[PDB]
């Protein structure tokens, strides 16, 4: 059931749009009926040949993944009479963990936060087994299936390690989520499981802020660097702050033991950052 016909793939709702991609909720009814299944469809926006090649790689990555905490691949639609490509995924009703945390604060306490943490770690452990580097871990990129299950959604930025190295060097990017980046990613464009672990620390910070507006990583880092500055000088200041131990603060209400996990992920010493496997084991112990 891996190939979906464009004639039966009906638009329902916008789910998230960027400069280079869009995801929509759609209904797939091939028995032309109503019983058809609801899916999520990712398509490029402002597509180029190079972006299409990248998208094919992103599709093959998601298809290669089978895990409870990773959005389920369903197939591809070769749309415009088989002259274009769209990616078909399962549909997750509850949106992004960022939006969910903000809307449903009153049924989320600390143990629930840590249940999400743990599930994120486990998806990340699984990604590690395929030598994939996510490069974009953020609560906006984590999806909520139900109150008991979250899933890493979006592999737009994901790279596969060379078979002979432990790091991937990106030259290209331009625009990047700099406030979630490890310092060597900012300085050297080097990406690794260790840099994913750094980003994971920032995700843990996001959770314990419960998405209160002025507590976001960009809001905080810009407070710290000076919310006056503009263009490159922002990145200059961020690198300098990080290299010399400026860090996000402990959120209000966050236990020491949980902030400590964050600060250990935020190690400038790449080789001393914890593994996703020891993070899962730690978090699971704090949860009991
Ligand atoms: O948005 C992105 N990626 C993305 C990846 C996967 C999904 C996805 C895959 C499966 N289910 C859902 N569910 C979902 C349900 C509701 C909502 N919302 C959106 C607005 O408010 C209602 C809840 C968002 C996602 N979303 C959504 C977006 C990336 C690519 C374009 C820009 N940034």
């Amino acid at each position: 059931p891996t190939q979906f016909e464009e004639r039966h793939l009906k638009f329902l709702q916008q789910l998230g749009k960027g400069n280079f991609g869009s995801v929509e909720m759609c209904r797939y009814d091939p028995l032309q009926d109503n019983t058809g299944e609801v899916v999520a469809v990712k398509k490029l926006q402002h597509s180029t040949e190079e972006h299409l090649r990248d998208f094919e790689r992103e599709i093959e990555i998601l298809k290669s993944l089978q895990h409870d905490n990773i959005v389920k691949y369903k197939g591809v639609c070769y749309s415009a009479g088989r002259r274009n490509l769209k990616l078909i995924m399962e549909y997750l009703p509850y949106g992004s963990l960022r939006d969910y945390l903000q809307k449903h604060k009153e049924r989320i306490d600390h143990i629930k936060l840590l249940q999400y943490t743990s599930q994120i770690c486990k998806g990340m452990e699984y990604l590690g087994t395929k030598r994939y580097i996510h490069r974009n871990l953020a609560t906006r990129n984590i999806l909520v299936e139900n109150e008991n299950r979250v899933k890493i959604g979006d592999f737009g930025l994901t790279k596969v390690l060379p078979q002979d190295k432990e790091y991937y060097k990106v030259k290209e990017p331009g625009e990047s989520p700099i406030f979630w980046y490890a310092p060597e990613s900012l300085t050297e464009s080097k990406f690794s499981v260790a840099s994913d672990v750094w980003s994971f620390g920032v995700v843990l910070y996001e959770l314990f802020t419960y998405i209160e507006k002025s507590k976001s990583p960009p809001a905080e880092f810009m407070r710290m660097i000076g919310n006056d500055k503009q263009g490159q000088m922002i990145v200059f200041h961020l690198i300098e702050l990080l290299k010399n131990n400026g860090r996000l603060p402990r959120p209000d209400g966050c236990p020491d033991e949980i902030y400590m996990i964050m600060t250990e992920c935020w190690n400038n010493n790449v080789n001393q950052r914890p593994s996703f496997r020891d993070l899962a084991l730690r978090v699971d112990q704090i949860r009991d």
